[PDB]
């Protein structure tokens, strides 16, 4: 597979249909169709860049992901930082916590399209560029921190 | 002005604050605060590559628009091509006459936040891969296409 891009991303949004994705992304040429997802690649290496998209079950987009499509521009994330997060803090306190051009937009979620209550926004922030590098992972629930987690933050 | 990148544009979504838009976007070194809308730069031409963003009475973000952070890939438009279209045609229809390759997502709008119905989408599709390109302009309203033009296409 082969040729799924940021353009494409930014071209693919929330209720569109699975066929409309589908079709967006590259079709057979760039997307495998795994039922519970759809994953678009960048190139043939399958650990490269690539998005994943679900569907709810009119098949309308309600979830959209993506790994190294925007990458973080600056992955630096230390404990030092993941210390100043909290659970139930607001998006703006973790960006005064949390640089933004260390983390990755590795999810936007609206499981309830078209009423956009429940919106999941998941962030990874990295250590480092290599990928499998150790980051810390954050999920907000409308706007709150309900997730945070790290798995061998430096 | 400079900096703004498509990877903010991907971070910046509906419904945030204009705070926050205007955090993530990169504040004053990237962007220009007009009151009926933000305008981020990537680089120090008003008219080089760049992101418009435009809030609601809540001061929510409400409309998303780029210019050249994520160019049609391919630009091939032509008056054959854009008389194969027609007001009506679904996005389906639409992308089955008009490769997407050759189309930029120009803009993103639910005007009814947080209802997502109105939905304007729109897309300018260049003849050829010059700024401001002879060029088609689509609207779609919740999916359906509602304005069409051309001028000077080959």
């Amino acid at each position: 597979y082969t040729g799924f891009t940021p353009e494409r991303y930014n071209k693919i949004q929330f209720g569109m249909d699975r066929t409309l994705v589908w079709q967006l992304a590259g079709a057979d040429q760039s997307c495998s169709d795994q039922v519970e997802r759809i994953i678009c690649y960048n190139n043939p290496d399958h650990y490269g860049p690539q998005g994943h998209f679900f569907f709810n079950a009119a098949d309308k987009l309600i979830h959209k992901r993506q790994m190294e499509l925007f990458p973080a521009p600056k992955p630096t994330m230390r404990l030092a930082t993941y210390n100043k997060t909290q659970t139930g803090m607001t998006e703006a306190q973790f960006w005064a916590a949390v640089p933004s051009d260390t983390c990755s937009a590795l999810a936007e979620q609206y499981p309830n399209w078209p009423a956009t209550n429940g919106n999941l926004r998941e962030y990874v922030c990295p250590s480092k560029a290599e990928r499998f590098a150790p980051s810390a992972y954050f999920t907000f629930t409308d706007g709150k921190l309900t997730s945070r987690s790290q798995s061998q933050l430096p």
